């Protein structure tokens, strides 16, 4: 039959590309064929337009398995084509080893880090229930599209898919629909020895429904009913267990040898006979297959087509409504809204940052509607919740709705980090965020550095920065944390000083298409500061005492921009004249012009830095480093702060050494180099 | 009864702790206690041995909770006294806000970060299983003893308990025994609004055994019955369903407000005349309690003098083991056992630091027993296991033994990491290692950071270590990755260059005590270099190309190392003279003599650093800094290497760049700084 021959060349594309690379896994995607071409054949999507609203999604868990999406994409005449196939895994192409939202069209998160994709999945289904909960109206289904996800064993070992499907059940998500490649296999062979729980029973207790497919090497009249019924249950996310063969087909199927590596030549000949194609042949496509796919295709259009007239239809009878869909369709935050940030004077009373981060919440909230976020467990600690916002929950539980704001998490900071990812990736212009202490990001970090790869506009309030947060202690305390992620590219890290920093922060954040952001916030009150403003911290990095005969200038970060400025004083006694700079975003410092760059940090003048954590990265501003590259301490904050010298005195003494080290030398800005 | 007495006294020094700290949490203290008291009573240990091996091992896995453990360790006569708990909380006390094994006497592990305790149990468990299996004789249970973990609904949320109990049950480790705080009281509330799970039926899908306690605020009969239940299971690990309320006693009990602030003062005395305790008085400690306790330690410790003569009469009966045992048991390795390390000349074969380490593991594995290990699913890929070796399986698998010597971690990064923590814990000289890409090891920083500050000599068996490892591409090729646990403190982060420098590496990951190791292996082959030794390598960083007249040295490690000497020879032909020095760990470097460090980066010559990830952390070592500093790419590695310019002429480019741009001015060694 046709569809017989559309999976056949589904499976052979993907091997002939895994063979033309000598390089990949065929073993998933021939065991997934059968399931691609039910899967696609049952979802609505435009080729010619990746963004369409309404679309339903498809994530590729087992990212590995990439041959099979970039064939289903090639197929349905997305901007991927056989010639892109034949250059699978090659330097440059747009068949990545794994795939990459940013260059694969059809690709809608980056996968290939295990377990992140079932949960960028939960994530894309919450963004739809609270997106059709905002929007929808009688005879207006704006929204009513579903979240398919391909994952297999190795998603399943990984914790943050339990994290993120316990979520997903306790949410109720009844347009998430996940297929779990059940072929017992995985690189150290077979699941026998080391996977024996049972997972139709865990799901279960869950609250997920469950449909099993005993033969999905065949099966797709099973493959649609379970599809069918799934869709019939709106109040439980849907596992569909689908029991094949890794490498079906393949004269090694059912060994983890398949999994991984090129298959035979041999094999691959067998495969096409067997299977009625051309040996001699590779990269064949039926020209039955591609009108078969191509039907599919103009009647998706057609779909759209009368979406669009129903969003035009919508805007005539929901005015209000209408015009802020269009708007967040356009890409655009509302116009000025960013007068809602506040704003401080030196007047002003000491606030801690996780404090002034509430305050921001609080009126940027009901000023842009796309803002929603949530905390892991740490709700009233990190201060992310807005007074009077209603929760993110089913209504059937009377905790809330799905047209609510507020996410509660739970302890699962991983999985947070993943659902962040993909309610970024449902689009809509969704600014969301997620509360933990900053130390706890680590435990995200497979997600976290996914959104910078991925060049989504996630935002972590990370609060309880340093040893500032006290007697909790060093399990608690970062040290680490800030160059970790400074170290990867593409991610902003904020550590804001005082209010007038705070909002510059969430304006970059907010702001944000393509870059992740970590807020870094302190449990402990610090003063307003003489020179901040949201436009001079909005450049990164800014000089705030500027001193025209300095002897030397301190850049500092967050709590410790205060302590620079006491420390200035202190020298002042000693005959030393400073100049502080605060670098709230070192990324965004970066890339202002070189001109500005230069103005902040000027050759000619001894450069310390003073931030109570490590000091890697801080050679890039500064000669001299003052940082803490020891664990902490449980105590009263003040006291961990003078055991460590991080003190007026102790700045100052520093200070005072970094001149003289410097005497009879020629001092050039660090932001010289030779290369 | 004195049992009651003993529980009200444990749950008001608990109180009274954190009333005197005016921080931490008295909740789940209160509500545990009764378990507490029941579950001690049934341990096995000695206050005055801390170290008996065949003691049983209790983890509070909520280490928030550690008012409770503190109570319990003083009323027990450990090395923590009330005065200690007067001191909770305070800089420099015994009694820090989470429990700190380096420095509480009866903390087996560091807890504070959820869901790390749990599987540091599961490492207790496994350790102690291998253990048994490799001594224990027919009238010689040498090793018998049982591992306790109380977690509540926050360790049940984080993914890594997930995998660590699936695992777990796989392993069916009948001598684990957990306990849930079954409170359904989380920070953000009620656990209605983020976990509404069925916890029992998802423990019940991976293997275990349940026991339900439903009144576990006053009946420890139940709670002692339940322990005795699940010793007689075996072949399950037995999760005990504790349904307390959170606070017990307390005004606010049932309440998130009691998680984790101080009780009010009028609360506690009327906690204290309810339970008969004088309301004017903090820190009581009635003697009837002390009485009781210390009956059960006598006890405890005539049960470990009858062990010790066991332990003589096995030294006799079994002459070989016995003297093995004692060996491990005095934190020995075996004498000279590091003439197996393998040894290579410039004349040998270029190989992969992955397959130099399956090398060193296959020589060093039978000449000592106390080194086990696994991987997290990638064994053909890391090459972590020995030929020959078993795995260790339940031998009701036929998959392996209980003796075995290689786990099957399956894909479960942080629980490894928390795991091999736990094996550490559990002692006897235990040298345990797990292997990943290093890319994932990211997944376990929760576990990794916890390692550091616990002082545990795990190792990171961690492949794959850059753009080196081609097709694959970014979301597998590390970038941040060393930079960020060389920013932890107490990491040696080995990245070795060749044989000579991978045999260097295991000899300080084996050797270690108190540093845990990550080794940062290549998939591609790299040659053996002029040079090299284990000594030299010993040192962490070394002088690998001395020139006495050298216009520049370059410093580099790993797969860059034979690049810079590559270079060294493009620069000769630029009439340029350079020194290479290899850094293959900069812990340990940096832990040599000052003037050892300045024989290998001299003064008075530029400094050019060079290894394809992030530059940070390099300024340490180098005036310049040539990295990579942007995610990787999907294509043949060589082809990577090329377009990011790490080519012998790329490196001489910016070394010749580095020259000029110190031609005129005075240089001093990095290693010299002002403060
Ligand atoms: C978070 C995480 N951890 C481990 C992995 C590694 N991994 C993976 C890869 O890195 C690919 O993403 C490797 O396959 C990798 O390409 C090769 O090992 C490279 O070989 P070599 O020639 O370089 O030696 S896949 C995988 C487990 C596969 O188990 P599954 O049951 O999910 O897939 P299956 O049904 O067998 O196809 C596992 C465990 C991952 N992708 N993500
Ligand atoms: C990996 C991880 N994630 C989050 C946490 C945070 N956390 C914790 C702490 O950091 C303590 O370890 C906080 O309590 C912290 O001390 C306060 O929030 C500080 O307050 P503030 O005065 O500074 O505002 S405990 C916790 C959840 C508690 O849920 P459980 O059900 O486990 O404990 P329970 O029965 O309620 O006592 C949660 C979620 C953690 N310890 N580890
Ligand atoms: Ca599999
Ligand atoms: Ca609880």
């Amino acid at each position: 039959s046709v569809d017989q021959k559309a999976i056949s060349t589904i499976r052979l594309l993907a091997v002939d590309a895994v063979a033309a690379a000598n390089s990949g896994h065929p073993g998933a995607p021939l065991g997934l064929a059968p399931a691609a071409h039910a899967v696609f054949k049952k979802m609505r999507f435009n080729p010619k337009d990746t963004k369409w609203i309404n679309r339903d999604r498809f994530v590729l868990s087992n990212g590995h398995a990439c041959a099979l999406l970039y064939s289903m994409l090639v197929l349905y005449g997305y901007d991927l084509t056989v010639e892109d196939l034949k250059k699978f895994r090659q330097l440059g192409s747009k068949t990545p080893g794994h795939p990459e939202n940013t260059d694969v069209p059809g690709a809608e998160v980056t996968t290939g880090p295990l377990g992140q994709g079932i949960c960028n999945g939960v994530g894309i289904a919450l963004a739809q229930a609270q997106f059709a909960a905002t929007y929808n109206k009688p005879d207006f289904p704006i929204s009513d599209s579903y979240t398919y996800v391909f994952l297999g064993d190795g998603c399943l070992m990984e914790g943050v898919s339990s994290e993120a499907s316990s979520l997903a059940g306790h949410l109720q998500l009844g347009n998430l629909i996940a297929f779990w490649d059940d072929n017992k296999i995985s690189i150290d062979g077979s699941t026998e020895v080391a996977f024996t729980e049972d997972v139709i029973a865990r799901y279960k207790s869950y609250g997920w429904h469950i449909v099993e497919v005993s033969d999905a090497d065949t099966d797709i009249t099973a493959i649609a009913a379970a599809i069918d019924e799934a869709k019939k249950v709106t109040n439980k996310p849907t596992l569909v267990r689908l029991t094949t063969t890794i490498g079906f087909g393949s004269l090694a199927q059912g060994t983890h040898g398949v999994h991984g590596a090129p298959l035979k030549a041999d094999d691959i000949k067998q495969l096409k006979t067997k299977w009625g194609f051309n040996p001699e042949e590779s990269f064949a496509v039926p020209a039955e297959v591609t009108a078969s796919y191509n039907e599919h295709v103009a009647e998706n259009q057609k779909i759209q087509q009368q979406w669009n007239e129903l969003f035009a239809a919508y805007k005539q009878k929901y005015p209000e409504l209408g015009a802020e869909l269009q708007r967040r369709l356009d890409g655009k935050l509302p116009e000025n809204w960013d007068k809602a940030l506040p704003v401080y004077t030196p007047a002003d009373a000491a606030v801690a940052t996780r404090k002034l981060s509430e305050i921001v919440l609080s009126k940027i909230i009901p000023e842009v509607p796309e803002i929603i976020g949530g905390s892991a467990d740490l709700t009233p600690s990190n201060l992310t919740k807005a007074k009077g916002t209603v929760d993110f929950q089913p209504a059937a539980t009377g905790l809330g709705d799905y047209s609510g704001r507020y996410i509660r998490y739970g302890v699962r900071e991983h999985a947070m980090g993943a659902i962040m990812n993909g309610i970024a990736a449902f689009g809509a212009n969704y600014k969301n965020y997620g509360g933990t202490f900053l130390n706890f990001v680590s435990y995200a970090a497979g997600a976290v550095r996914l959104s910078a790869l991925s060049e989504f506009p996630i935002t972590w309030v990370a609060t309880h920065d340093s040893i500032g947060l006290g007697e909790d202690g060093p399990t608690h305390q970062p040290i680490e944390t800030l160059a970790h992620f400074r170290a990867t590219p593409n991610i902003s890290v904020w550590r804001p000083a005082d209010g007038n920093e705070t909002s510059a922060a969430y304006k970059s954040a907010i702001e944000s298409t393509h870059t992740p952001h970590i807020l870094a916030l302190t449990r402990q009150n610090l003063p307003q500061l003489e020179g901040s403003s949201i436009e001079k911290a909005s450049k990164g990095g800014y000089t705030l005492v500027q001193q025209d005969k300095a002897d030397i200038i301190i850049v500092a970060t967050g709590s410790e921009v205060s302590l620079a400025v006491d420390a200035l004083k202190v020298l002042e006694g000693q005959g030393i004249k400073a100049g502080v700079v605060s670098l709230p975003d070192q990324l965004t410092f970066d890339k202002q012009s070189e001109e500005y760059k230069l103005s902040v940090l000027p050759d000619g003048v001894p450069i310390l830095s003073v931030e109570v954590m490590s000091t890697f990265g801080w050679s890039k501003y500064s000669h001299q480093q003052f940082g803490l590259n020891r664990f902490g301490a449980s105590g009263k904050a003040p006291e961990i702060f003078k055991l460590f010298e991080f003190t007026p005195e102790g700045v100052a003494e520093r200070a005072a050494k970094t001149v003289a080290f410097y005497k009879g030398k020629d001092v050039v800005s660090p932001l010289r180099s030779a290369f």
